[PDB]
């Protein structure tokens, strides 16, 4: 913990160290790297496509094709991996979920193409039903409307699985149902995937930040599966249930609004801990910079609170600006 | 914390989730209007209103105003405001004597609100950029770095003219090694042995003061002189925990992390550490980069209570928050 | 730490291993040209080079060619210089009068490149073993005792001229008890607020010194006294954490373990309890030993940033390296 | 943890237990004895044969016949235990490593002679398939060239068997395979090998200083099973693994370069916590002795570090001479 | 701790047993000669040995006879002497003031043995009840109560007195509140930096004291006072901690727990709350109570090396027993 | 843990408490009272028979018609339970410790005898297998003359269900053979003997104080399962186990030499932690009394220390006199 040492002014005082830039420099206790770097990323059906995203102004959806030509620079940068949301075309969504785990829907025909073109990058795919369903719930519906938990399990087991087939490095599940990562990790340990990593989206909170992704991804009662912004000590269990369960990585989401969590959550495991600057983060952001309020800065300030509070990784739609900075 | 084995199916974290009451009987933070403190900004003169365009619904209030508009803030139960005068230009120096003008702004708006609201909270800002032509944290020496010791002897005056005024809190903002034991020390041997000293304990070098600098018309001194000479490098935590310690043992009723939802880490661990009354400033930034999407239709209003219950969360007991207003009312209902 | 049940084959550490980009996630440390202080050898006269046979690539320096290797230095962005002069025999005496002398070799090398590298950080040594005849660390009583008292007021008076000669920071490296708030107290009341002072807090009594004390002429008069009466046993970790907490309650800004990789665990248990800016010295032996192995063909030249990114794992801060130059280039790349 | 007891100058002056030896020696909080010692020796296939190392100079392979005569003062010395490394012929190496579990492999032979000749002395096999396999890596490969977990357990599993049917008091597993201690541990239950003591390679990273070691048994992506430099966290919990699955022993490798990891494991676990003063180690500081760069007495002063971080015993090729100063 | 999930037959703690070599291995402790400090009784006169019955096999020695057993101690390595003197009774007054007699027995024999041994370690009893005709442990009030403040200022002039006769070591043993932080002040005020104060800091009111009673002639005034009054309630633990935590910031070099066998717990304690030199008295009683059984032919003489090991396992850094010579000789083979 | 709260000489001196005894009482942190105390009893196969033990002055074995006799004051002065040690006849020992399980032994006679009578008085039965067997080891030997773990473990539990079927509210596994709680609390489980206690030698050690003990039953390498006595994190591994396995009592073994392990393993566990004061201490105490060395008063002294040290309860042959004393 910690132990003041009796340190008592004027014998401590804390500016001389933050005299010159030099001092500055050898006592700063966190720095931000490109290793910390994850790239969200819109994933379009077709060739020659972008489409600009009106809730997320500077982002763009892609077709596979334009995707590739982005992720060079990507890549040129050093960014160590990118996170794939599909924009599934509403023909192909249904009750059953069934285009989740179809071989040739956005997200495997994505990660095909940039296993071969980019061996070296991470690719992490998105295990979650709501893409693919007609109602845009987070999994399959009972009578009554609520999201059947063990059901939306075996969807997302298959859609895993194909994501491993396609070469994904790392499955990401998102949709909240419990016991998950544990059957994920059954399914790939079962059928031979023993390296594919599995990134927990733990502690993920029902939050209103979400409101541009919606946008984004076209799906514009949560409160049964996403937790409670109140809660902390609840994000432990979460945690340690997927830790328990088989999980490589576990995320908090949204960021900046729980960094607390992060804090608790890397304190307490000392396991690889992820966090998501989610869309609402990342258009605050970007509005503000946009409306001339705030000064461009705020973008690496927002990204050292992650590392500080203890973050491994950061998933941001900031991620190419920062290296960007963080290079030049 | 032990995980006590819980293990999936036997334990589904999702049961507790299931219906409104039972979200209601494990939620583990509330926020109320207790928690709530807000910041105006003041003007000179009489029947004077004026929109800060960085900060969407914000004005700045002549005293007669704020008096007029403070009617709601009390009805409302804000335990608090916190004052920050918008100091005429003519009335900056180099040696920032406005700071403990007894016909200063501050000082004339803490006598009226004292007279007229008794119960309600004032926290009155020690600090001299204010009152400075340079807009420096202080006083400076002849190489331009802001004096730590020189600039307290000028804090202490103007905490003293606070106590004088009636305000029930001074806060020193101005990040001086020591200001907080050289403040009470004062307070003390001139009999204020009840005036509450809220440090700005973990104040960080931060971007998301620009709208704030707009609302009391800083912003064009900012490149004059070097805040990373005293405000916190952004990087560091442990850090964190040293300025609290000493300010507790200097003698603070209250300590405080600002910004606010970038340091939410910071908050937990002061809380956790002392166990002391701890406060947490949702700085300018953050309040108009919120605004900003909820006008845009980026965001729901929603957001803004979450962003609220994100501090009682991480610890805090006190939020000082443009947002306090439109809280309270929203809760309330 | 809990392990949180994790079990083969639902947790294989493997996986995170497997490729590039995940361990590039994953990895907890990383060391950057922000961690590096360079020693450096300084001579007197002009036009002077000399080279350590003990330390093969290390060059003594006489000032005019110290300022020319300097630009590439600050080239690098090496944020700090540690200071050790190569004191002439002729000017060592019972007195050790030379350490405070205005016109020695570190308070004349200090104005030399305060003057054409304002943003370098200097750090000069505050210690009398260079400048007596005995080489011992201060002043002997009539039973060949180093008087703990009266060497911290030769060293108060040092550390007096190095901040005069403009150094940033003083660290005082010979084992005196209370030394650091003696030095602090000076520093204090003369005026020099802001002079860091970098404690060698947990310095042990070492093999590993002998090519450092080949640098500076020293070997032959180590049987001359028993360093075991104020440096530590290697033997002793918990009282470290004393020495630690004391240098802190005293005033140090930085507190620093001496020698360093084999002190790995001491850098750990002062950064977890102290929480504190943390310093280490990869010292002369640990130098010696690693080229030794590279020159031999041995060991790869990788294990220079191995053995520095081990000092980021430990905790430390910053780490004090004839590695330095080295260590930046290869970063840099 | 820790309270400063608010000691201050001058009341406390730490100097004044450092005045004289014998109040040195009564505070002195830790000390090195030759129950700490374990020494590594490099063994040949041979009789009357012995080879100088070019990289570790002073040590010696040594035939069978040759490792029982320096036995004798290894055992007058009171050393408690040999890590026995074969120096395996060229033409024993193949793709499945099966020399590994050779009856009549050095290590079997070397054990069987040893536990014959000196009951008392605790000897140590390697398992490992790098030395046995034709390309020297670290187990069986895929089409890829990556080393596979599951299936290069299997052969360890068999190895480890050979090793306690020759009499080995302790297995060492040194090739970092996820879950191997596990299958190791249930094949000598079920075998009914109750007391073969494993000493689990738990903490070894992807180091430098492993060079030396190479040479001596002719053996000069890794990446992908040792742990990397920089991760601390990760040692606690391949600790932990390793514990669960019924280690009696954990090591933590390269020793100086990892002090803070064996502080970290042993305050964690409080279990016998072991750690390897690697090649690359005895290289340096012998190649600094022998220029005359470093006074011989850095030998004893490196070993006491290992036990001031916490561990209980040293794999040391400094292991004799160390002894021989410790008695004399 | 962790238990990591160990579970039979994976673990079999039995393992580790098998076999002396993995006994030693892991074997978490070990006595050294360098650990112990042995007690002895001294006599006035010349050519004096008695035997104490309740003590068997130690003895009562003049000075010239400790000279002479001293050269076999120092050849065994033990690294002090603990000195008791049996003052002769006419030498016994109110004020206690033989406690401070250059002339004294304690005295003599310091400075005899620092002459003879100078290397070995001489730790004087600073205490007032060998001096005092009631033989109570301070200067009496007239309720017949110790007083505190009174007796420590008979205390310091003995401390001082044994620094004069060149003891490296002063062990305050009268259980009087502040009495280690005068003792310190004295010793700093006059010169004696270095002298070394070992605090009798959780001492309790014990019975296994009787035969060193016996050994020093006070059994007879054991009801003509109430020990309960300065020593400590065997009952209480928590009350450990604060006498510790004082000593050490009275400037104690090393913290002593009395009885020793029966306080092992309090030993765990102090070592883990406070990681500084931690001492154990193996008492007089203790001592009788191991040579009765053995002598009885109950126990074998192995018991020794249990009871000085389980110090160790407990967290003492030195033991103070009448064993030392036995344990050392043992040793040693 | 500990604030030392800034307590400082002069506003604070420790003998204020301490001046009357009304206050001494007030502050005194921990108390012994009968209901802390276990009384050991050696039983004998006769009628009408008593012995005196020569290094156990004071203590008689009993036959059980005269064990009935002495329980009449045991239960008055409200001694909580009694712990069983029969003096088996040399012609009921056998390698295959048979006896142990006897409906007819000594043990089992003595407990149906005492459970009838006494029926509100606890009686805690030995499981081990020296008592029986013709060697006097601690288990059934192989051809080396080592104690075999497991089978020794399968007549410990024939013994444990015999102590049940008699009536034995408390069993006490004393022979330190690994896994033996689970194995015993399987057994007891699958028989229906729910409520029946397992008091656990957890942590007993290869000590010397056992020697009048020996004398006391007639038996007059054990370094292969009792502790070494440097051990102490050892301990703790050993109660983890116990407590895991299903003990609902945990003991420490020899008590006074051991007080630190007490400690450490109520500090710990917070489990019901039994601590036995063994029959050196008691020897080494009664000696020191009977020679006019130490007052009577060290007995309270010695017993108070196990409550101050976090016993629960304490296994002494000083129970009687304990009791006594603390009424009158
Ligand atoms: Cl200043
Ligand atoms: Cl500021
Ligand atoms: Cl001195
Ligand atoms: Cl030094
Ligand atoms: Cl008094
Ligand atoms: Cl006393
Ligand atoms: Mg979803
Ligand atoms: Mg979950
Ligand atoms: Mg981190
Ligand atoms: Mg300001
Ligand atoms: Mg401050
Ligand atoms: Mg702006
Ligand atoms: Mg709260
Ligand atoms: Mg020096
Ligand atoms: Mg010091
Ligand atoms: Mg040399
Ligand atoms: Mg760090
Ligand atoms: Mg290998
Ligand atoms: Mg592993
Ligand atoms: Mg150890
Ligand atoms: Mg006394
Ligand atoms: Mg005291
Ligand atoms: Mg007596
Ligand atoms: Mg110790
Ligand atoms: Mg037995
Ligand atoms: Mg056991
Ligand atoms: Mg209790
Ligand atoms: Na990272
Ligand atoms: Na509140
Ligand atoms: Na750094
Ligand atoms: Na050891
Ligand atoms: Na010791
Ligand atoms: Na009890």
């Amino acid at each position: 913990s910690f132990t003041p040492a009796n340190r008592a002014y004027p014998y401590t005082r804390l500016r001389r160290n933050r005299r010159d830039d030099f001092s500055r420099r050898l006592v700063r206790e966190n720095v931000l790297t490109v290793d910390d770097l994850i790239l969200p990323v819109f994933v379009l059906d077709g060739v020659n496509q972008r489409e600009s995203i009106p809730s997320m102004p500077g982002v763009e959806r892609l077709s596979i094709d334009q995707l590739l030509i982005e992720a060079e620079e990507w890549v040129a940068l050093g960014i160590p991996a990118l996170a794939l949301f599909p924009v599934t075309p509403v023909e192909k969504k249904s009750l059953d979920a069934a285009e989740a785990y179809n071989p040739e829907g956005i997200a495997q025909r994505a990660t095909r193409a940039l296993r071969e073109r980019f061996p070296e990058l991470g690719i992490i795919t998105d295990v979650a039903l709501d893409p693919f369903t007609t109602h845009g719930q987070d999994g399959i519906l009972d009578d009554d409307g609520y999201v059947l938990n063990d059901v939306s399990i075996d969807v997302l087991v298959r859609q895993a699985l194909s994501h491993a087939e396609a070469g994904a490095q790392v499955v990401a599940p998102s949709d909240m149902m419990d016991g998950r990562i544990g059957a994920i990790r059954e399914a790939l340990e079962s059928a031979g995937h023993t390296n594919v990593r599995v990134m927990a989206y733990s502690a993920k909170y029902a939050s209103a930040y979400y409101g541009p992704f919606r946008d984004a991804v076209g799906s514009a009662n949560k409160a049964t599966y996403q937790m409670d912004p109140a809660n902390s000590d609840e994000a432990l269990h979460e945690v340690a249930a997927d830790l328990a369960e088989g999980a490589d990585m576990v995320m908090v989401k949204p960021g900046m609004p729980y960094l607390d969590i992060v804090r608790r959550v890397k304190d307490e495991f000392r396991a690889p801990t992820f966090v998501y600057q989610v869309s609402g983060e990342y258009a605050m952001h970007m509005g503000a910079i946009q409306n001339g309020w705030l000064a461009e800065s705020v973008i690496l300030e927002s990204l050292t609170a992650f590392k500080r509070a203890g973050a491994d990784g950061i998933l941001t739609y900031f991620a190419k600006q920062a290296a960007e900075q963080l290079r030049r």
